[PDB]
Parts: C-alpha cells; sequence; structure tokens
DNA sequence: GGTTACGCT
C-alpha cells in the first residue's frame, strides 16, 4: 500500500509516488530528493534565504534524501534526472545523525524485499495528487 | 556503506 510522504515513520519499509527536484552523483552512492507536496515533521526545513540558489522549492519540511547504492546506483545514475515522477517500492526508512527522515536503497541481489524505483510518465493518473498539491507551493 | 540540505561533479 502506497503512503504519502507525509504518512512515513522511521524504521519502516514503505512504498510512494514522488517527484525528484535534485540527483547528486558520487562514486560511492547516487542520491535523490524527492518531494510529493505534503509535509513531514522529520523532514529538513529547506531555508528560501539561504538554501543554494539552485534548489528553487519547495521550502520548509517536503523532500526527502534518498540514498541508492549499488545495483539501485548503477541502475539509476544516468537515468533518474530531476524533475522526472518516480514510484519507490519497499524502500527502507531510518533516521540521519541530526535526525531526520531518510530513505534508503540497499543492494539486495538476493531480492529478499523486492525493492525497486521507476520513472513514472507525466501524465499518469496516479500523479494527479502531487500536481494539484504542487501548485500551492509554486 | 555516506554525510547533512551544497556541491553542480
Amino acid at each position: 500500500s502506497f503512503s504519502l510522504l507525509s504518512q512515513i515513520t522511521p524504521h519502516q519499509r514503505c512504498s510512494f509516488y514522488a517527484q525528484v527536484i535534485k540527483t547528486w552523483y558520487s562514486d560511492k552512492n547516487f542520491t535523490l530528493y524527492v518531494t510529493d507536496y505534503t509535509e513531514n515533521e522529520l523532514f529538513f526545513p529547506m531555508s528560501p534565504y539561504t538554501s543554494s540558489s539552485r534548489w528553487r522549492g519547495p521550502f520548509g519540511r517536503f523532500s526527502i534524501r534518498c540514498i541508492l547504492w549499488d545495483e539501485h546506483d548503477f541502475y539509476c545514475r544516468n537515468y533518474i534526472k530531476e524533475g522526472d515522477y518516480v514510484v519507490m517500492k519497499n524502500v527502507r526508512t531510518k533516521i540521519d545523525h541530526l535526525g531526520y527522515l531518510e530513505c534508503i536503497l540497499h543492494g539486495d541481489s538476493a531480492k529478499r524485499y523486492n525493492m525497486s524505483i521507476e520513472k513514472v510518465d507525466s501524465e499518469e493518473p496516479e500523479l494527479n495528487e502531487i500536481k494539484s498539491r504542487k501548485r500551492l507551493y509554486v
């Protein structure tokens, strides 16, 4: 069952639809910052005053960092782009040192958890709630 | 495994 990002908590597995706001690749992992334009008390409060010029929104507690390791990394690093919509399934949540929610995709060759992330065509009806909520913060 | 909300690789 899918959760809105507002509904996810730490130390569970969850699935959701989101829009990709920011990507960062490194030689250790691939990082996504995603939002569905719902607020979560454990998300970082992105500041409109000091955040990178490049981050245009959403501001406040509206986005979550996803760390993609291993195959998830190799698959998505030159595939998932800022602006894409994605569907993430059975991913892990945790809490970073500072106490903020974060989503993790660990390498899972034995396919124990059946995790996955895929692009969702911008015209899928599943994205309509995201698009309407987005209008409120732009 | 990797740190912090920027970097723009």
